[PDB]
């Protein structure tokens, strides 16, 4: 079952994804077309119940979709991710019946979900948030700025994360909100298929029937979504690894120097090997990590078992697309293969979903006793 | 004294080049402006000597040169490397007095040099060309292409390798000659600044006097300036990686999260001093590869340290920019700051003047026999 579903999705990612992929990462876009089929095949909508148009499937069956997606594009993948991953998942554990029933039909069927949460100075320290929502007949009045809002100028709906007058409070807030604005702001070296803004509130007006979970509750909303969150990366980073190896290893078969192919030096294939077996095992810790949900497996260990994942795929996928440049030579400097967009991809998954310090701060901490905060 | 010069470049970079850096290398453009002034302030003729109009400057000046540029623009500091050692260097050492009576004054002025001697099946193989040298009436007739030319868009003499009907032969070559043009063919991911384009020979014809050294001459001229060529780039990426741990240490310092300033935190502050220490062996060891030169040092001797001075400064530029980037966080994912220019910028320097396996092939051959 889980084979046909790879093999349904990396079907997809070659024909449809693939050969826009060079034009999205250019002019940091969202192909209208591609849009139009991640909605039609399911992409959008993995875990979604099959009463709200959704897929019904299950975390496995996502993170191989991000997995497979990744291979091809992960900027594309960053989109799939926050979407299913971070705004579906947490309306799936977060929301009431009423806001689930009004919600998660839009975002199985033709709405974009974006995740907002960091700000200029909100970042490692992610709820020191100037962002106010202040008291109104009704609900709010939403004032401030995110930063960093990875699909901003393709999403419609956004889960945002403000101070209610209160502490950290989320909310649903429609991308054409009165008083919502975005500053696409600077040029992002990679993942620019889904490339962030900055999006502005201007006293934007939220009903109560907005709030997600109750106000100050926004830290235990977004804590829910934080392991789950580190997996899809940790599958983005496994797939785009895969994909750079694919790339160096077929090349290495048809490219001649010196009269051969540059597969018969060590120099050359023993780096593709040494790849291959760091991606089996962060492979292998990224699906073990997946199967023990829904298993009454302790919340800690859950934790622990996720930020490893995405370390270890982070590095690896590094490695992979360091190695596949390199395998090209001057071609892997180019647009004309894959490579260089993997590399510059690679690097986004040290950064979002907790910085590399972050994980080695939280795992350390769960080893040796103490908050992450007693570590200096 | 170059205390003095490095301090002139430097000053020089932060004032021309850094404000033109990002729109440069996202159009792949040289600034109109700033080539006059690299010209005027003597940095397209470090070495060349004052009686064909150049500084008149030493190798020391030039290398301490292109690693002050490359610590600001990494690939502007390509096309000063390719300008200064490969071309106007190469014809200093082999060319006759006549060709460098009437090409060094022109590359000294004006006329920028680039080097052309890749191909789509000579990469590594440098000298499986196929551009060929047809012998006609008073020189040659050149067909071919050439592929991966630095500065080629702003070029305006080409050092070109091709088959003479006698194996791999150099020539001089104006870039608006009859039969020459260019094709861009793709967009490279850093170093654009400098971009290469391929070079196309459609019969384009050469006289005798445009020919650097004997038919068969080609290896011997390339190979020659291969040590220089090597320790060119170890310059320009010690450069980068200053920049880079300059951009990282700076801001540190500034940002705040949880309370403080990040540089508070080991796991911010180790990675940095590890880079730094490595920067420092890097750039000892390329200074000593520098220091040799013009001594009648045994020239297996320098063959064997300019190739370890690449492999490491390389090394050091690749961990330097990728600390950088991490150290900025989100901010270092974008042009907001110069260290993801560096990152796409660092990875050429494993690619060109020979591949790392190509240095450790030629340094295992020396060391093992
Ligand atoms: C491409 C991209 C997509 C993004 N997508 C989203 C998204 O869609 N929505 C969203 O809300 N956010 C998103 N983010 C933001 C992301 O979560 C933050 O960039 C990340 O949390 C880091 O914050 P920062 O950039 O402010 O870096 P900082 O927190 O300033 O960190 C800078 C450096 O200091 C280190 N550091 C900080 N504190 C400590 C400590 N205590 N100990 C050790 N080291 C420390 C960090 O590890 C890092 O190396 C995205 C970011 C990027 C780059
Ligand atoms: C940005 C840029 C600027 C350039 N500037 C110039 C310039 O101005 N002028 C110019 O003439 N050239 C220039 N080059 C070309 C450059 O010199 C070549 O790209 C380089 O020589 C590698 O050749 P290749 O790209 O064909 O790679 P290949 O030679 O195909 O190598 C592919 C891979 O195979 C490995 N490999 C090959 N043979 C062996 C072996 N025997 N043992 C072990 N591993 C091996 C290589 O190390 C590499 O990892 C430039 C290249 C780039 C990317």
């Amino acid at each position: 079952e889980n084979q046909r579903w790879r093999e349904r999705i990396r079907h997809f990612a070659e024909k449809e994804i693939a050969p826009l992929s060079t034009t999205m990462d250019r002019t940091a876009t969202l192909d209208a077309g591609l849009r139009e089929r991640l909605f039609a095949e399911g992409l959008m909508s993995v875990e979604i119940p099959r009463g709200y148009g959704g897929t019904g499937g299950t975390l496995c069956q996502l993170i191989l979709t991000i997995e497979e997606v990744a291979r091809v594009d992960p900027g594309v993948a960053v989109g799939v991710h926050v979407h299913n991953v971070l705004v579906a998942g947490t309306l799936l554990r977060h929301a009431s019946g009423d806001q689930r029933r009004q919600y998660l039909p839009q975002l199985a069927t033709g709405k974009i979900g974006a995740f907002a949460l960091s700000e200029e100075q909100a970042g490692s320290d992610a709820f020191a948030l100037t962002t106010v929502a202040r008291q109104d007949e009704g609900g709010y009045l939403l004032t401030g700025r995110k930063r960093w809002t990875s699909n901003a100028r393709n999403a419609d709906l956004l889960l945002v994360f403000a101070l209610a007058d209160g502490g950290p409070t989320a909310f649903v807030v429609p991308a054409d909100a009165p008083g919502v604005s975005l500053d696409d702001r600077v040029e992002q070296m990679g993942v620019r298929a889904a490339a962030t803004s900055d999006v502005i509130f201007d006293g934007t007006p939220v009903r109560t029937a907005q709030r997600v979970g109750p106000p100050g509750g926004g830290q235990t909303v977004a804590l829910s979504g934080l392991g789950l969150g580190r997996l899809g990366i940790a599958a983005q980073m496994t797939g785009l690894a895969q994909g750079a190896l694919d790339a160096a290893t077929g090349y290495s078969r048809v490219r001649e120097q010196f009269g051969g192919r540059i597969a018969d030096h060590q120099g050359v294939a023993f780096p593709l090997a040494d790849v291959a077996s760091r991606l089996a095992a962060a492979r292998a810790l990224l699906y073990r990590a997946v199967d023990l949900h829904g298993r009454g497996t302790d919340p800690v260990e859950l934790m622990r078992l996720a930020a490893m994942a995405k370390y270890v795929a982070s590095e690896v996928a590094e490695r992979a697309a360091s190695v596949a440049v390199e395998t090209l030579g001057g071609n892997g400097y180019t647009d004309a293969y894959p490579v260089e967009r993997f590399y510059r991809d690679a690097k986004a998954g040290k950064i979002y979903e907790g910085t590399s310090n972050v994980l080695l701060r939280t795992i350390a901490s769960i080893m040796i006793g103490g908050s992450p905060g007693d570590l200096e």
